[PDB]
C-alpha cells in the first residue's frame, strides 16, 4: 500500500531542480511518477521547493479548500511549480502533456500526526 503523504512526495514533490522542465518535462515525469499508469492524470503540479519547505505549508495561512473541507493551506511565500495538463490531442497509453512553470503560491490539504500534506489543491 501507499500513504496518502507518500502519495503527495510521489505526485506533487520534485525538488531535484529550481526550474526543471523541458518542453518534455512532463511527459517525461507524469510517466516516471506512475500518474500515467491507470489513464492519463488530467492535472497535475509538481513543486520545485525542498520536501521542508512544502511541508511546511501546513502550518501557514489557513484557506477553504475547493471542495469545502477547512484543512487547506496557502504558502505565504510564492514557489517554483510546473503545471502538467493533458493535451487535447493525448491519447493513453501515450499520455502527452504541456510543460509550463510558473512561480505561484501553492494551496495543499494536511491530514495526519505528523500533519503534512497529502492533496495538491491549487496555486495562486
Ligand atoms: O493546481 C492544481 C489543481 C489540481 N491538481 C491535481 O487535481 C487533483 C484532483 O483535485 C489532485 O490529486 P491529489 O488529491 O491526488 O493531489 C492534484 F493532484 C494539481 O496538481 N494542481
Amino acid at each position: 500500500k501507499e500513504t496518502a503523504a507518500a502519495k503527495f512526495e510521489r505526485q506533487h514533490m520534485d525538488s531535484s531542480t529550481s526550474a526543471a522542465s523541458s518542453s518534455n518535462y512532463c511527459n517525461q515525469m507524469m510517466k516516471s511518477r506512475n500518474l500515467t499508469k491507470d489513464r492519463c492524470k488530467p492535472v497535475n503540479t509538481f513543486v520545485h521547493e525542498s520536501l521542508a519547505d512544502v511541508q511546511a505549508v501546513c502550518s501557514q495561512k489557513n484557506v477553504a479548500c475547493k471542495n469545502g473541507q477547512t484543512n487547506c493551506y496557502q504558502s505565504y511565500s510564492t514557489m517554483s511549480i510546473t503545471d502538467c495538463r493533458e493535451t487535447g490531442s493525448s491519447k493513453y497509453p501515450n499520455c502527452a502533456y504541456k510543460t509550463t512553470q510558473a512561480n505561484k503560491h501553492i494551496i495543499v490539504a494536511c491530514e495526519g500526526n505528523p500533519y503534512v500534506p497529502v492533496h495538491f489543491d491549487a496555486s495562486v
